[PDB]
């Protein structure tokens, strides 16, 4: 079990002004620290944030959080379930800022909600340094879905923070799961008039302004004022990052298909949709060709790393916990211990180890 700590700096808050926090299980014999960012969509105006507050409140408030959580998948402390990092210090950071971990704005006379995701990560790191993170050798910032995009936006800021605080020996690394999206041509098209019709590029442009969203400086300098939305797309931000980053991405991610206005239904896939899906997998493989640490199976699914059966999927006969172990060795190519694992078959579930869904 991981135990809840609400932040001591209570000016760093969830959307409704309640304090943010983290869940910690610590491993006193270990100098490895895993900090995991939860996902779960986002909101980008008053009306869609108000609706999220009524039916997704744990993603906007700490008032009802439980005192403990059980670690699963990569957050499990049992080697049977987590062959990779079972003995590490474990931290789960709940997503309660609705801003893809980018925001830097407080609730105030002019702001009904606070969007503090970038500040929440900084404050968790600060408070952990007094609880043993000061002695760390490796800090792995991991996350799934909106949390995986959050890793790409924040990993170099955590590295800079630790340098400026006087901890240059801590090696900061990132693990981005299900957060690598394409700003591609959609299968059907609507102009952005409400939540359901707004494509991701348009919704993120509006969100950055509503949240006071921040992006990595080297990416911001390329795209410049007004164009910061580009830095939310993995293939554009990744080449600007200096910390080592391992990318996990299903080739046919269900969230990518949803934002492309594709809905698998009743089994009748005609030629136009067949070509659309095959081209999506080819484009996503193309973006990963020069990413040396990656795991990209040909499946229709969503998230991997905190699922209890995360070890089952294999690419070319190698599981994700094995590839992450090989990545660790690479940062000390390796015979029989690969780190770049991208499927080449062209259709969902052409890999027999894909999740069934049951
Ligand atoms: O839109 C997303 N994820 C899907 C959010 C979602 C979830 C459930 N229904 C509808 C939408 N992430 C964005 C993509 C563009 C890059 C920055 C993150
Ligand atoms: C609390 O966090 C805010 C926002 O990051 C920061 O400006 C402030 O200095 C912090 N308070 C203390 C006492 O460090």
């Amino acid at each position: 079990d991981l135990r809840l700590h609400l932040l001591l700096n209570t000016s760093v808050t969830c959307n409704d002004g309640s304090p943010a926090g983290y869940y910690l299980k610590e491993s006193r014999g270990s100098r490895r620290w895993l900090l995991f960012l939860e996902g779960g969509w986002y909101c980008f105006n008053r009306e869609n944030c108000d609706s999220r507050y009524d039916t997704m409140r744990r993603l906007m408030s700490s008032r009802d959080w439980p005192r403990t959580r059980t670690g699963t998948g990569i957050l499990s402390s049992q080697p049977e379930e987590n062959p990779y990092w079972w003995n590490a210090n474990m931290v789960f950071i709940p997503y309660c800022s609705s801003d893809v971990w980018s925001g830097a704005s407080s609730k105030s006379e002019k702001n009904e909600y606070a969007f503090m995701g970038a500040l929440i990560i900084q404050e968790v790191v600060r408070e952990l340094l007094g609880r043993g993170l000061s002695g760390a050798k490796v800090l792995l910032l991991a996350g799934s879905s909106a949390g995986g995009t959050g890793v790409l936006l924040n990993v170099d800021r955590v590295a800079e923070q630790l340098e400026k605080l006087g901890y240059p020996a801590i090696q900061v690394r990132g693990l981005a799961d299900s957060g690598w999206f394409l700003d591609n041509k959609q299968y059907r098209h609507t102009d952005c008039v409400d939540t359901i019709t707004c494509a991701p590029t348009e919704a993120i442009r509006r969100g950055i302004r509503y949240w006071n969203g921040v992006v990595p400086e080297r990416c911001r300098r390329q795209f410049q004022e007004g164009e910061e939305w580009n830095c939310f797309f993995g293939y554009k931000v990744y080449p600007t990052l200096r910390s080592p980053v391992f990318v996990v991405q299903w080739l046919f991610d269900e969230a990518q298909l949803t934002v492309d206005n594709v809905h698998l239904t009743g089994q009748p896939v005609q030629e136009g949709l067949r070509l659309y899906i095959q081209n999506l997998g080819r484009e996503l493989r193309h973006t990963l060709k020069d990413v040396p640490a990656s795991f990209a199976p040909a499946c229709l699914s969503h998230e991997i790393i905190i699922r209890s059966h995360w070890t089952d999927v294999q690419v070319k006969g190698t599981s994700l916990p094995r590839a992450l172990h090989c990545w660790d060795r690479s940062l000390h190519p390796l015979k029989g211990c690969p780190v770049h694992l991208v499927d080449s078959c062209p259709w969902p579930h052409c890999n027999p180890s894909c999740p069934t869904g049951t």
